[PDB]
């Protein structure tokens, strides 16, 4: 499963990922939170935005 986020953002609170516009970021689990959604990078874990990115699954 793969996502991208493009935004380049410097998070607020230490749980609030941060990252750059046009990124692919890993998706863990999505379905319990719409707005909030769980990513994964480089084998860290982290809460950001759903609205920063888009499922590249067109087809």
């Amino acid at each position: 499963m793969e996502a991208i986020a493009k935004h380049d953002f410097s998070a607020t609170a230490d749980d609030e990922l941060s990252f750059r516009k046009t990124q692919i970021l890993k998706i863990l689990n999505m379905e319990d939170d719409s707005n909030w959604y769980r990513a994964e990078l480089d084998g860290k874990e982290g809460l950001i935005p759903s609205n920063y990115i888009e499922m590249k699954n067109h087809d």
